[PDB]
């Protein structure tokens, strides 16, 4: 099967650079772009930037282009990003992910602890975290900064990610269930406005959700919401 293979962890000075590796197997990593991600509590997920392997082309978020270097060697099917210059902001988990909805992939994530004990489209997530009772409604609105729609089509999807596991996505273009998912999740909305709803929750589906656009370079996303089990 198509695998993103990430290590688990590194623990780094500041003032270093850390070199992450994402190895590929299952396709031809030649043939698709690959992107990295970071993932903080505070901020979500930050899409760093992209390469496409064939030929090593990079595009960067401009926030990045001093911290991160991607690169890809194609002999061995494994992409790179180099952290430099560390600093405590850079502590953070980083995945590698192939982003568009249709081929969608995510790496483990490698969590980056760097440790010395001494007009971008903007989308707001309402609520941030929520506990719902099991068979209840849990109902999370997205809302962007500036339209995400083109030709009647929004270009955004949601991401799930439960406890322990990788992102995967979850609904494509607003209100398409991806392959696999339940029909007790549903999207709805375009322009500015979304919204996810899940009913009736199970256990499962205890998870951070994430809103995302790629209408617009940089693609952003959400700062995520936490929805947990209310215990009866
Ligand atoms: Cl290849
Ligand atoms: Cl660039
Ligand atoms: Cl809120
Ligand atoms: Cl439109
Ligand atoms: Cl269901
Ligand atoms: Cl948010
Ligand atoms: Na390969
Ligand atoms: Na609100």
């Amino acid at each position: 099967q198509e695998q993103l293979q990430q290590p688990g962890t590194e623990l780094v000075k500041p003032g270093a650079s850390v070199r992450l590796s994402c190895k590929t197997s299952g396709y031809t990593f030649a043939s698709y772009t690959l992107h990295w991600v970071k993932q903080t509590p505070g901020q979500g997920l930050d899409w760093i930037g992209a390469i496409y392997p064939g030929n090593g082309d990079t595009s960067y978020n401009q926030k990045f282009k001093d911290k991160a270097t991607l690169t890809a060697d194609k002999s061995s099917s494994t992409a790179y990003m180099q952290l430099s210059n560390l600093t405590s902001e850079d502590s953070a988990v980083y995945y590698c992910a192939r982003l568009d909805w249709y081929f969608d992939l995510w790496g483990a994530g490698t969590t980056v602890t760097v440790s010395a004990a001494g007009s971008d489209i903007v989308l707001t997530q309402s609520p941030t975290s929520l506990a719902v009772s099991l068979g209840q409604r849990a109902t999370i609105s997205c809302k962007a900064s500036q339209s995400v729609d083109y030709d009647g089509d929004s270009y955004m999807n949601w991401y799930q990610q439960k406890p322990g596991q990788p992102p995967r996505l979850l609904i494509y273009a607003a209100s398409n269930l991806e392959s696999g998912i339940p029909a007790r999740f549903s999207g709805s909305g375009s322009g500015t406005d979304f919204t996810l709803n899940i009913h009736p929750v199970e256990e499962e589906d205890a998870a951070t959700y994430y809103c995302q656009q790629n209408n617009e370079d940089p693609r952003t996303f959400g700062g995520g919401t936490k929805l947990e089990i209310k215990l009866e």
